[PDB]
């Protein structure tokens, strides 16, 4: 189907969605269910009568889960949203995605949406420096990769496993490109603590157990009283991308899915719920920042290009494994199995 | 450089190799060091004064290891020998392999050798049924995949993790192609015990802890008094391939490396040391068997084709992981790190 952007108001879509039973099911990529709590609360407050049944798991498990459900005709979710961005052109070509251009589609940065409406970039995520501002004064915030190699940061770093998350991995890819394998060798001499779940480094830095990490997302607008700060490099690369979302052709609740995607693109959602950059050209960067496509030291398309060559990703991942070891510990979302219909209890 | 098969006798190559210091270092794919003990013993007994410094690790770790050593100019081994067969044309194209047609090159089945001498099929491995013949009479040996679903085998199977070894994985790929995902579903209801290391199921079947496994190698001619038997299906597919070996262009001991490759193809090695099929057309299979390329229910090239598409391999691996869980336990070869120069202590 050839479609035009939805011309309905959010409330008009909501009236249609209400007739579908009161729930929309989203398989969302992430580390822990709480990372989507803010979206769920905001959505459900905005739309009484419709539950956002968002279920969080690592994107590399959700995409497999979806492929298997499609193979076995047991598809559960209405919507998929993941950082494994290469899946979306593949699912599109497979014919399993509903072409839908949500409200505001015309204002999305072209790179951040499919031309036919098969998928949409929902919001921007970036991985870079997160520092404890009480442990480190501003003049000593590590911002470039090699700052993390200075003597006083030995034993004070906590890092997400790069062999457990390809967005984390891509940070290392860009840095090895620039500084060589020697960076990775010297980094290990800092006795970093590696953990699964990209939420965990920020959590432990917040409680003052570690001082900094260079592969974390975070609020561009810190809360008053915050003891952490997301800080971009002055010159070194950082990782960024638009999290991709799509509606399945055979979704049981298509209008509820449309409501969800249109709500995600709404300027208020983009500025007050999403905590980093917007995918829209008519939404102002938070004061002090530029649009994500205006930074010379990141390139969201580069992450997409990276993710499209699985052999190249695999070969780089396995080499990183030899430096950091196998990814220890349980997966942070818990084990959802083949057919989760609700979040883990 | 265009080369012809080595026209020297083994003894001639051996005289040259003796001048190089008495060691040849081989990075060999495998689950545990003891799997190469037979080769090591036979080689060193045939060529006093030359040590086969064969170092065993999972192929998926050795190839990354080699890539990183190449990238950092820290290459250690003279010879690489792995099941990750797709690595060999890539290393060929990178220019890091020494073109060398060993003695007997002309008699290697064409599919099992590089046209230029960049690599050679060293010996044939197959994964299929291994049964305990004391626990199970012949009429009840499971041979077909669906035999393993019978009631009395519940709690009585031990299986290599398919998400820890791609040759193990390919067995499942072929069986899902034929029987669908339902086989994998029903298999989990049999409560199989999964383990890392393809040696481990056999080891535990041999002591009578389990009755059978369907992804193991084994002797085509069982030893006198054996309590296990390697048995092919009557009709279902099984996995087979020629393990590939190559000499590095910058091998420190090239004549010793050539001795090793020529020794691999020597009739005595192909008939008395290698325990499954030979890569040579002029080596008769044991009675009861045909050449590995004459079975309609296996195809060595299908495994090579499989392994060449890393994205397809990844997507199938991740789905299998949803059924069997993450691969638990330590890696069976131990942790060798970036630069092993000798086997682990
Ligand atoms: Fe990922
Ligand atoms: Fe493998």
């Amino acid at each position: 189907a050839t479609v035009a952007p939805d011309t309905r108001s959010l409330d008009e879509i909501y009236q249609s969605a209400l007739k579908e039973g009161g729930t929309v099911t989203v398989y969302a990529g992430g580390d822990v269910q709480s990372q989507q709590a803010g979206f769920k609360q905001a959505f459900e407050n905005r739309f009484p009568g419709i539950k956002l049944n968002v279920i969080v798991d690592y994107s590399k498990y959700h995409d497999a889960r979806i492929d298997n459900q499609l193979a076995t005709d047991t598809l559960i979710p209405d919507v998929v949203q993941l950082q494994t961005v290469q899946d979306f052109p593949r699912w599109k070509k497979q014919g399993v995605l509903l072409n839908y251009k949500p409200v505001g589609w015309d204002k999305v940065y072209p790179e951040f949406r499919d031309a036919d409406g098969a998928w949409i970039g929902a919001y921007v995520i970036a991985f870079s420096n997160l520092v404890n501002t009480q442990l480190l004064n501003e003049k000593s915030w590590p911002r470039e990769a090699n700052d993390y190699l200075r003597p006083d940061l030995k034993g004070n770093l906590i890092l997400a496993y790069p062999n457990d998350d390809d967005a984390v991995l891509f940070w290392y890819k860009q840095i090895v490109d620039k500084y060589g394998w020697e960076f990775v060798e010297k980094l290990q001499e800092q006795d970093p603590v590696y953990v699964r779940g990209t939420n965990v480094p920020g959590a432990q830095i917040t409680t003052g157990k570690y001082s900094a990490t260079f592969t974390s997302s975070g609020a561009l607008v810190p809360a008053a009283g915050s003891v952490t700060r997301f800080v971009l490099p002055k010159t070194d690369p950082f990782v960024s991308w638009a999290q991709r979302a799509a509606i399945f052709k055979q979704a049981k609740h298509p209008e509820s899915a449309k409501l969800y995607l249109s709500w995600l693109l709404d300027p208020q959602t983009q500025t007050q719920v999403s905590r980093m950059w917007s995918v829209r050209t008519d939404v102002a960067p938070p004061a002090g920042y530029k649009h994500i496509w205006e930074y010379s030291n990141t390139r969201p398309q580069a992450f997409a290009d990276f993710m499209s060559d699985r052999g190249a990703v695999e070969r780089f991942r396995a080499q990183m494994s030899l430096y950091v070891g196998e990814a220890k510990g349980d997966p942070t979302p818990g084990w959802l199995g083949l057919h989760p219909e609700v979040p883990l209890a």
